[PDB]
Formats: C-alpha cells, structure tokens, sequence
C-alpha cells in the first residue's frame, strides 16, 4: 500500500562515505553491476570519499570493498569547457549540496552548472546529462588500464569496448564487454592511449585507453545515455542493453530501481521510531541486499547463464561473487535465509558450481578465488541454508565438498580448503607459529566442523557425523585455564610465551584473544565451563562493557554523565564490529541474564549508530555491522547459524512486521517501547506465556506474532531458567 | 590467610608485621621466646601444600638474597614483603636484647635491592642463575608480581623509604616519579571554555588511574613525600583523594581497584596520619578531613587533631603545634598519642615550602 | 653533544648535517678537506669511552647494512640517523667533485630499508645474523628505539620522503598512516551537547596522543603531505597544532612530550615553512599564523610571507604568487628567500584539492 514516505526514501547510499569503506551504489538488489561516482584515482580502493570535493567520473564497478578494490571496470564522464582525457585530469569541482545519492538515482551539478543524474538496471544503466549553455559539451569514457580497447561508432552514435583491469582471481581469458548509446548527434570523437590523443580516431586498444564525444545538444534539451555489459561476450552485452535499457530515459530506469528497492526493502515494515532509527535501519538493509552480486546473466532464449570466474567458460545456471564469507555467514546469509530465501536457494547452487568449476568451494570471492581472510565458512551457508528447508543443492554432492574443503587446501591459496588441517586433525589444533593465525584458524574450523556434522546428522549419516562431533570441542585445547583466555601453541604442545590477553595478530587474526575467546557459537555452555561456569562467564563479559565512571562530579551534571560514556567508548573494551565478537552481547541468553542483553543492545544502537555520513561510529566498525542492526533492530539474532534459532534481543521499533514467504507475516510488537525502555518485563508469543529467550526459524516462517511489554527496568524472574536458554553444543 | 582455618591466598608474611607492630607498641600478651620461635619458623619453612602459608621460596631467598621467577610465582612481590617481614624479626628480637639474630635478619632487611633493576628505574626479576627477564616492561602485571605491576610494587619499601629514594638517584628522583604516578589534568588550552573544562579532565585521569587507589603495594605511596622533604604534596594529593575517590552511597569506594579495602585507609587519612611502616611505631602526618578529631584512648586519655581553619580548599599544613610547642616533624609517635594532648594545625589554601623539609623531620627509614 | 666538552648523550651524526647544511646554503668558513676527513672519520669510529661521540655501532652498519640489536643500544634509532648523515655527507663530497666518494655515500643513504619490516608497515630490528625481533610491537619503547617507539621512528627519513612510501607502498599508504597519527575527536551521537561536547572529545584525544608533538624524530612529519600530494593536511595538522599545544604562559608548551625543544619548530611554522631535511637548501611549506611576516635578511634583502585574509578559521591556501608568478610548489628554496621578494597567500576556510597536487610541486627525495 503506497504511502508518502516509503521504504527506499529513508536509504542514504552515503553513509558510511566519511572518515576514509563505502561509495554511494546505485543499483537493483544483487544487480550484476553497480554504479557510482568517483573521486578518487583509477587503481584506488578508496572510490568515493566524502571529503573530496572533485569528481573523476561515474564508475561501473563491482568493488566489495577497498581492499579487495575492483574488476570489469570502466567510466563515463561528461564534461563542460575543456576535453580532459586521463583519470589524472579529470577533476571537476562540485558541492554536496547539489548532490542527491539515493540507490534509484544518484544526481549532481557541478559548481560549472553541468547536471548529470543516472540511474540502474541489474547489468545496465542510464545517464541523463544537461549541459551549460554556451560552453564545448562532451563525454569521456575511461576503460581503464590492465589492456583494454575501445571502438567508437559515430554515425550509429555508439561506442562499444572491454575491459581487463582486475585485482587476481580472474580466469586468463577475463573481461568485461560494455556498450553504450548516445541520443544526440556525435559530432567530433577521439580515442586516448594513454599517451596521446588522437583527434578522429574510432578504434583503440593500449593498456590504458579512453575516448572523448563532442556534442551539440541544443538548448533546453538533454542528452540520455545507455548503457549495459556482459562477462560473457559483447553479443550478449547488446542482448542485456536490449533487454534492460534500451529506449529509456533517466526517469523510466529510475522508477523501475525505485519499484525494486520499496519491493525488496518492503519485506520487514518498520514502524513507530524516530525518522533517524528508519533511515538508520533502512540504510543498514539497503547495504545487506547489495552483496554477493548476482554473476548470471539471461541469454537470448531468457535462460540464465554465466561467465564462469572459476574456469573462465560459459555454463548454465547460477553464480554469485563479491563475498568473504568470514564476513558474510554471520548475519548477511542469515537474513537473506529469512527474509529472501530465493537467494540462499541461488547462492548455495552457486556455491557448489564453483566447487564443481574450482575444486574448491570459496571463501573469499572477488570475483574468483581471492587469498583473504580464514575458515570454512562456505560450509555455514550451505547448512544453516539446509537446517531451515533450503534444499536446493544435493545433498551427497554438498557433503563431498564440505569434507574436502576441511581434508585439502588450494596450493598457492591459503584461505581456499583448509590451512594447517594436518596439523589440526593430529593435533586438534592449528599450532603457532608454523601456520599464521593459528588460533583464530582453530576456532573457526572447531565450528565448521560442528557444521558438517550436523549436516550429516540430518541426512542419517550418523558415522560420519560422530567423527565430526568429535571435533566440535576442539576450541577447548587452545584455552589456558591458568589465564582464562584462548590462547597459542607450537607443534610440540608449549604454550607461547607471555601471555597478553591484548596482544594482536600472531595467532590472531584482526584481533586479540580478548576477541577470539568468544569465538565459540555453537557451545557458549561449553565456553562457560572452560571459564569455571555462568558466574564467572557472566563477570567476564560484563568487564567487556565498561560503564561510565563519574565518581563525585555528576554533581556538574547529567552533562557530566555524557562526556563521562564518549570516554568508556574512547577506550574500546568491547568492538563493536569486530567480528568474533559481534554475537557477544546475546551470550547473557544463554547463560540466565537476558536483560543484560537487552541493554548492551540498545545501547549499541543508540550509541554507535546513525544515517550520516559518519553513521557506524564504532572505531572498528566500516559498515560491515549494517545486517547485525538490521537483525537487532528487529529484536532478535542468528547467534549459530546452522542451529535455526533466534536468540532473543531487544527491538528498537514499537513495531516491525516480516512478510515472509506464502504469505506469512511475522509480527515484533513493543507498543510501549521508548529510548528508556529497553527491558522485556513480559512478552506473549502468539498470546501465549512465553518465557524462552530464542525464536525457532519455524516459528517465525509460520507466521504469528512476539508480543512484548517493554519497561524502564529489568525483569530478573523472566528467562532465567536452563529451560529458556538457546542450543549449546555441550549441554 | 585464614578463613575459618589456613586458606592459600596472597603472599607474605605479614603476620609478622601484626605481633611485632602490637610489640613495639606495648601491647604484649604473647610469649616472647614463644613469638620469636614462631616468626623464625614461619620465615624458614613452607607449608606442603599451601604456598601461602610459611615462606614460598625459602630457600632461594637465603640463598640467593631474593626469589626468583620463573622458578617461584609472584617471586618479586614475594621478595619485597619478605624483606619486610625479615625487618620485622629483626626489630623484635633487637628489643629482646638478641643482637645475633636481630643482626641476622637486619642483614636481609636490605634485600628488596637485588631486584632493583638499574638501567630502568623498577623492581624486575631474575631467574634462579641471576639473569634479569627480557623485554623490561613496568606495567606489565602477572608473572613476579601479584595483583600488579612494578609501577605498583616499586614502592613496597615501608621499612626503607630513604633507601629506595638511594636506589633511585636521590629524594629528587623519587619525588619526580611520585610525581608522575598522580598525573596532573591536562587542559591544554580549552581551560578558554571555563571551569567545567577542568572537572572533565580531572575524570579521564582518574579513568585513566595511573596511581590505583585500593592497590595494597601503594595505599601508602602517597606518604612518601614526608619522607623526601615535600610533605605539601603528601597534603594536596591525600585531600583530592577523600574528595573524588569517596562517598557514602551504595558506590561508595569510586576508586576503579577500590572494592572496599581502603576503608580503614580512609579512617586513619581522614584523622591526618597513617602507620606507614607497621612495627615502627609511628604515624605519618598527612592532612585530616574536618575541623577537629577527638580520639578516645585507653587510661582516660584523649589526642586532639584540631584544625578549625580547615575547608576544602584548603589542604595544607601551614603551622603546627603539638602540646602548644612549635612542631614541623612530619609523623607523630605512638607514645605522643597514648600518652593524650593535641595537634594544633593551622590549614591554608597554600603550601608552606619552609616547613617539614629538614632531615629531622622525616620519619623512620632502615638506612637513615 | 656539548656542555662544555665531548658529553656522552644521545645520538647520531648530525654534526655532520650543521656542516652541510651550512654549506650547500654557501656558509663557507671552514677548509673543504678538513671538513670531508672529520665528517668520515666520524662514521668511521668512535671515541673509546664515550658513545655518542663518533658512530657507535660503525663496524656492524658498514658490513650489515644496519646496526643490530640488541649487540647494540638504541641500534635502530641510531641506523636511521646514520643514513641520513651519510646522504649528509655524499651532497657534500659531491659538490665538492669527489664523485666516487659521493657515489659510496649515496650508497649508504637508503639503508633505512634495511629495517623496514614489509608485513607490518613499520621499521624494525634485527640482531646482527639478520633475525627480526620477536613480537613485533610499533608502541613498543626502549630497546632499539630512542625516546620513543617504531611509531615514531618509523618517519624518520627526512632526505627521502619518497622512499619511505615506496616501502609503505605509495603515496595513499602513506597518506593513510600518517592521517591514522592525528587521531581526530569522535563524539559519536553526542553532539546534541553542541559545540562544548566538540571542545572536550578533542581534548581527550590529545591526551592519548597518536602524534608526539615535540618527540623528535616526527617534529618534521606535518609537512611530509607537502611530498605525497595533499598540502591540504599540512596546513590543516600545523594550525590545529600551533592553536592547541602553544601559548605564552608559564606551562608554555602543553603538549606532553614538549618541554620547550618546540621553540624553533614553532617559529619557523609560524612563518609558514619548515626545513624539513637539512643539507638540501629548501623549505616545505605549511601555513603561516599571521597576517604578515617580513623576514630581513642579508645585504638589505627583505623577504615578505603575505597572508593578508589569514584568520583563525583559515588554515588552508587557496592560492598563491610568488614575486607576482602563480606558485604552486610546496617549497620554498633558500635562494628564494635570500634573494628576497615576497610569498603572497590567499587564505581560505576550506581545501584547495587541486592546488599542489603534481610531481613538479613535491620537494625533494633521494628516490625521485
């Protein structure tokens, strides 16, 4: 039902943008291809900064992040005055304030008064440029360098070219093919091979190419651009451009992104927050339904198909990229298992092509295998996907794959297969310093063990899963007690020197063992009884939030009491965003204090988030917390995926409603939630008593509603019972 | 420590400290030959299986002047109160008239010197072969230390202030290094914005807690100045202590390593003196909390610390007299207080530099 | 060090860099050859009892490539001067013509990559069989470092800017580091309080101190934007510095590790440019604090800094002539300023992000 403000109104694409990461994508949700200005130079990670106030073009891109930084990429920029050609020169001056960045359309005029606004399809997009009167008008395209080419066709006013720059896992025979239309008149053109520029020229091919177009649009009128491209080839570049862009204008491919993004962000309503908690959280959603991109493309039968970034050949069917599942299996999937489940059912398919296509499932993927980051957490997708009734793949094949992911690794790759499995099926666990990050290694691996053998647990294979079990508790060989943290070993079983509960890297990876001691999901009971029991665990988190001290000065003041929190943030105890800790807040679930969770959690919300351009505050978090506040906004989080369950947070909204799939709506209501009111003093789980501090998966996908009354005060009766806590491996 | 019967917790020998300082103080209901039997022992033999009761690393520690880690847990801080608690037999057995054995223990009275560690300024450790630990680091906790770092255990001298301001260059070096474990706000220029400023910065410090008020090893650091001719600072930091640090309410001890054992800290600062050096019977003058204290002794005798001028905002001693004379030493005896009489302090809002900075002054120290 | 006669105190060669950079500014009073032997002899001995007289550590740096530790104090610190003294020491040798004398210098001046430790960004030790010390750690104090960490160590490559972010990787790593030193205020959701809550978040950053405003070896570090494209930054960090840790008061110098050292980094940013590497005759430029300075020099020369709308909320250049000529250079050479004439600047509250960007504008580096 159409209202006046909808879903994709409150999505600030910018945010994120300042402190420089993050560009402002206009795209359709998993779209192939996104778009974005660019300040920043060819070959940088850092795309858009907030802060820079000169703009370099409008980038095709497929980036995930600026350390990845990006492949199949080329640019289109128009220009007013004088023709510069090289990324180098191209610098135009503009004021945010003649900027408007929404996922549908992103628009800008330049302080020379040049408007120019696009807007995009899955694999296409289309520009709209006015020109100041008066002055030369032109449009450059830059291919990019890594060995590209450019063809321009004047009198058909097209330009068609590829391009190859990449950043590794690319087959050998890699591009992307793009094409693009002009409806004005060409009058003049020129190609650039990096070193000259050649007046008249149609047809280029250097390792840095770009090409210039000379209009004459007339007064009152603008010019539209088209514009799609393939991994495939350029005929099925043209049939995608036929397809999604061909004859539309800005407004018409504007409306359609518009329709998308409201359906799409339209499956979790919101509603009775302030109007920064919706663009906070839609913001954060907007962000969740980007990554992995979809990779196919549909072919001139309308059958999907794809350039393949594993073997380089075509193949029916589906792929995915753009994805570090160490990032991406705690909360991105999760949701997507939730609330688009036709994705996880692409995904996971995907997931085994590569295998199939790779020898390897992947783990970092940009768009082929990509050495980054640690674990098997291709393997969480697969069976948190499976566990809630997403079966798309088959069942034999996936379990093949996950055992070899965990018996072998990739020979130049670390992250691809298993780093250090030797070590750890001898030893139960990865020693330090002979494999790097060892521990952090070990305690991701300890659950995707637990993974696999619930996998094939559920298919009956009760063999195969009692030798996985027995490895679930491996996380338990590198504590040491004396301590009570994780911590390292060598071959030989000797503890590192010194312990430093703080002391990062080594055996740590992007963090220390102040991190990665909570590195145990699928067994907190287990985890609490290496730390002498819930008393003891309760203590040790509770030291990891750190109040505000005022001692005597409150007497200057509640002033005094906000100065006082910056500073016990300042020093960081807890990380938000640091990913083996992102579960940590919902532990007090497991372990008989559930309103400790529900405030940690909204203070989190209030304190470290916003719409701005600065809105993840957290010193550690760059916006990969964007799907941990969608979930905890919503009141609830998938602490373990590959357990469907929920453990239960608090909401931030008075209510939020999840359409799900055969029309099912799950419904969150907190009629009298308010910022000072973060505590369940009772809830009602479809009109039942219900005291459990976790939802099933199935009891959200049938549809109902949580009713819950909020208070200004913890209830310490309410899910303290051994009853009410979510799964552990070890109970 | 006991609770109800022998519990392995901490360190020490301070049970020592308890019948030596009741000793030289009068108070004497045990057997001397008796007393003296147990305090040896307890020095020269350890509990099978509790390390805290007896002497845990006896043996290195006659052998070698110190114990040594990685060999003994906690071996400095171990080494440190043993010194101590040696210091005290010594006193002990000198007032029994036993010259050879208090010659004996006065001997290792010193031996908080073998883990001084020159080149940097701190305790350290050494193993069993005399090598110093690598990678010298003084606030690192664990390891020699127990419940904190050198920062902290450097200063368990109480026996030997003037002694440990030897090892550190002078009374100038060791009042630099006082100096900066109570550090001072920094407001830089912002003081532009008024005072509220100031308060802000007064609370980072303190979050920040370079000096951890409720940390046993320095509950009497902020003494030491009476020792090294500054007895000011002693003043000024000891009231901004009961200030911020304190209150009544159910947070009462503010101090972030204060859970509630600096409450008898609290009694004996807020009457202005504190037993610095337990078994000296001695009291350390500090700064006292109200206009006046009254304290009940035995016999019907009453001591008087009267400071009627005395007001937040002013912390400092700027005359004194005891009994009506003129008095600048910076401790009072036990016998002073026993015997009745008072403490006429005038208190101001400005440190007098004149007073208490001359080497009669100063109480007690082992190498004085 | 001198007071009066040879004193035993800190490090390096940089009498070398008095010489030189005296010399190639055409300051001229001493013999060539005498110059050339005492410059050599001083990196290729050192006196008997006294460290720093000399080069401590010569035999191991001349066959290593760097000064190892822990065979040698502070060998790190010291491996980065004595490169730079030997770049000193080849500009000298070669314009005096003694060019394969310059070439074995030249040779010597990148030995700062020596230390570089590639998979942690910084510098770094090694012991004398090439091993890299254990728990690498860039805050770490002592040891192969002088008054200060690899934090700050690590930008100590004044004669080649550009080969430091070579080895960081280029220019945007570069960049990114040293944006990563000036830790800016975070109020998080704060603000609500306004401008005041503004006030103490920047304050508290301070007092953590990412940069060591007077710490030595990055007093230069503001100005090395001036040499990877972003003079912007440098105008920005250097007003912000001069406005924040400086006033005429008796605390003076309120930056915590300035105790007054500052005085000369202070007036020549003040004046809007800094020597950044001394033996090479230029001056990279910052931002100047006033709305005038004129500089009288030699021979009636005056030279004239102009920044007539300069105001506190106008930190950056906009724009500017040099003697009538548009100037987009981020230095000044001593030529220019000995001949005289005047530097006009256009203030601005904002960036100007195309102003000084290119190649032609950066200063120099041994690497361009």
């Amino acid at each position: 039902s159409k209202k006046t403000v909808e879903f994709v109104d409150y999505v600030n694409p910018l945010m994120g943008t300042e402190s420089t990461n993050t560009y402002p994508a206009v795209a359709v949700p998993w779209g192939m291809n996104f778009w974005s200005p660019q300040t920043g130079e060819n070959g940088s990670g850092w795309m858009y900064t907030y802060t820079d106030s000169l703009m370099r073009g409008f980038r095709q891109t497929h980036q995930p992040s600026p350390w990845i930084n990006d492949y199949g990429t080329f640019s289109i920029m128009p220009l007013a005055g004088e023709l510069k050609m090289s990324h180098k020169e191209r610098l135009v001056p503009f004021s945010h304030q003649q900027e408007k960045a929404t996922p549908y359309n992103y628009s800008v005029t330049f302080n020379n008064g040049l408007q120019t606004s696009l807007s995009a399809t899955s694999r296409g997009a289309v520009f709209e440029v006015s020109f100041p009167e008066k002055e030369d008008q032109y449009v450059v395209v830059d291919a990019y360098n890594g060995g590209s080419s450019i063809t321009i066709e004047p009198e058909k006013r097209l330009v068609k070219g590829a391009t190859r720059y990449n950043n590794g896992g690319v087959p050998d025979n890699f591009a992307n093919y793009f094409m693009m239309e002009f409806s004005h008149p060409v009058i003049e053109y020129g190609t650039y091979n990096g070193d000259t520029l050649l007046h008249h020229q149609t047809d280029v091919a250097a390792d840095y190419t770009c090409a210039y177009l000379k209009f004459d649009v007339p007064a009152g009128e603008k010019l539209t651009i088209r514009t799609a491209s393939s991994f495939i080839s350029p005929e099925q570049a043209a049939i995608n451009f036929n397809r999604e862009v061909a004859d539309a204008d800005v407004q018409l491919i504007s409306g359609k992104a518009r329709e998308q993004w409201n359906n799409y962000l339209g499956r979790v309503e919101a509603e009775g927050g302030t109007d920064e908690q919706l663009r906070t959280f839609y913001s954060c959603l907007y962000r969740t339904l980007l990554f992995p991109r979809e990779f196919y493309e549909f072919d001139s039968q309308g059958n999907p198909v794809y350039y393949s970034p594993y073997d380089g050949n075509v193949h029916d069917g589906y792929m995915y990229t753009d994805n570090g599942f160490w990032d991406t299996f705690r909360a991105v999937h999760p949701l997507f298992t939730l609330l688009y489940p036709e994705v996880s059912e692409r995904v996971t398919q995907s997931i085994i092509n590569a295998y199939n296509e790779s020898g390897f499932m992947p783990e970092w993927a940009s768009p082929g295998h990509r050495g980054c980051m640690i674990g098997n957490n291709s393997v969480s997708l697969l069976v948190d996907a499976w566990m809630k009734g997403i079966q798309t793949v088959d069942a034999e094949k996936a379990l093949e794959a996950m055992i070899h992911q965990t018996q072998a690794r990739h020979a130049e790759i670390a992250s691809v297969g298993r780093d250090g499995f030797e070590y750890y099926d001898k030893l139960g666990y990865v020693p330090y310093p002979e494999v790097p990050e060892a521990t952090a290694k070990t305690l991701e691996y300890a659950y995707a063990d637990w993974c696999i053998a619930r996998f094939a647990e559920s298919l009956g294979k009760q063999d195969i899963a009692d030798q996985y079990y027995q490895k679930a508790p491996n996380y338990r060989n590198l504590y040491y007690p004396e301590h009570g943290f994780m911590w390292t070993k060598d071959a030989k079983g000797n503890w590192r020197d010194r312990f430093d509960a703080t002391e990062w890297g080594g055996p740590f990876t992007e963090g220390s063992s102040w991190h990665w001691t909570w590195s145990v999901f699928h067994d907190p009971e287990g985890l609490s009884e290496l730390m002498g029991g819930h008393e003891p665990m309760i203590a040790r988190l509770d030291s990891m939030f750190v109040a505000p001290n005022t001692y005597n000065y409150g007497t200057y003041g509640f002033v005094i009491h906000e100065i006082a929190e910056m500073v016990a943030l300042n020093m960081g105890q807890y990380a938000h965003g640091n990913q083996p800790v992102q579960h940590a807040i919902y532990l007090y679930d497991y372990i008989g204090q559930p309103w400790k969770t529900q405030y940690h959690l909204r203070n989190v919300m209030d304190k470290l988030y916003n719409s701005g351009s600065k809105g993840y505050c957290g010193d550690e978090d760059n916006g990969q917390t964007s799907a941990w506040y969608v979930f905890s906004a919503m009141g609830f989080y998938p602490v373990c995926p590959g357990m469907p369950e929920y453990a239960i947070g608090s909401p931030l909204f008075k209510k939020v409603t999840l359409h799900l799939p055969e029309g099912k709506n799950f419904v969150v209501s907190a009629a009298d939630n308010a910022a000072d009111r973060p505590y369940i003093r009772k809830a009602l789980l479809n009109g039942q008593e219900f005291t459990r501090n976790y939802l099933t998966h199935d009891e959200l996908k049938q549809g109902g509603e949580l009713n819950l009354s909020m208070d200004s005060v913890p209830n310490q009766q309410r899910g303290t019972q051994p009853a009410d806590f979510p799964y552990s491996y070890s109970k």
